[PDB]
């Protein structure tokens, strides 16, 4: 039951390392997963439904581990306060690439896929406002752009730098770099006057 | 003849405005431009060429009005001088929306529109790694992460950030107040120790 859907959902993850979704058939996911055709569209209406699933749970994942942090502040500077927190999400999205990639393209086609990236991203920009405006009210942050604007514009940074790191695009940074010239951006930016 | 051609590529600019490349047909852009369907075949092999030749010339408008700049330095701060840089931009895309949305969405499924994407966007942060590289050579600023690294990460931000203004896209920074946001990311992170 439970075991079934956990099969379909490691060979769709599998095979999204090898080809495109498009690429993908219901057979194939049924044949991974040691079941029928039919048996599969009892756990899954669609192979759209099941990226749905693991881009749900890779999101998910995320906003666990950074909730985690929120809950336990990391004893250490500003610049690897702020590391720590994208790391996060450089770990969990870069260990899992193909479902990164699959769902990004999904955004797209799918209403549900676009809904679900962009509820994670609003609240994670809110997050990321909060704690500037906590660092402003500390004054240990200048007051110069509106926090949630400087948010918005550093999130939507590493949603596309991270990716292109990930992907291999060109241009991209690279991925062994990616994390310190994001860094480096966030903490001036928050804290340069 | 140049003419024929100007038709159906002001009518392709036009009908992208209300609806996506998907939903609109070859009958479509021949009606427009006042030709028959075969007639069009003969200028553009497909409607994907005709954005591909739409995508083109807006890049190409951007790439020549920054060239202008480069060869006549307004007489200005640095935080101008980037403000007047990242406005090229701004303005040329923001002045073509419907080119940049379709433009972009193609980059999925076409191989010359994502070459061009990719060729333009190595030409602009090579040329922007070499201004920051003559900034910290005039020792106006400090030698923090690799030019290059940077100026792919800021890049990369315009192109995701300026996107989803345009498209209105949730979550996205204001229209009127996306420049603002991004000088002030590029000025602390060039400029700030
Ligand atoms: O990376 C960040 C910054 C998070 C903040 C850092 C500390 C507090 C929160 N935000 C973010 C938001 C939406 C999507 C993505 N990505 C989606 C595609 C794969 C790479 C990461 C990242
Ligand atoms: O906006 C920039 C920064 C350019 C630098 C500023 C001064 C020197 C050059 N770069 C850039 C590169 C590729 C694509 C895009 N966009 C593509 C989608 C619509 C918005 C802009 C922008």
């Amino acid at each position: 039951g439970d075991d079934r859907e956990l099969a379909i959902l490691a060979t769709a993850e599998n095979l999204l390392e090898d080809r495109p979704l498009a690429d993908i058939s219901v057979d194939d996911l049924a044949k991974g997963a040691g079941i029928s055709r039919p048996t599969f569209y009892f756990y899954f209406p669609s192979k759209e439904a099941v990226l749905l699933t693991l881009l749900d749970r890779v999101v998910n994942q995320a906003d666990m581990a950074l909730q985690t942090l929120a809950e336990n502040p990391a004893d250490t500077d500003r610049e690897n306060m702020w590391r720590t927190g994208i790391n996060v999400f450089f770990e969990t999205f870069g260990s899992h690439k193909a479902v990164t990639r699959a769902g990004q393209a999904a955004r797209a086609t799918s209403v549900e896929v676009a809904e679900l990236w962009s509820t994670f991203m609003q609240k994670w920009i809110a997050y990321t406002a909060a704690v500037i405006d906590a660092e402003r009210d500390r004054g240990a942050a200048p007051r110069t752009l509106p926090a949630h604007e400087l948010a918005t514009a550093l999130n939507l940074m590493n949603e596309r730098t991270l990716f292109a790191s990930f992907a291999g695009e060109q241009p991209s940074v690279p991925e062994a770099r990616v994390l310190d010239t994001l860094v480096h951006i966030w903490v001036t930016s928050i804290y340069g006057e």
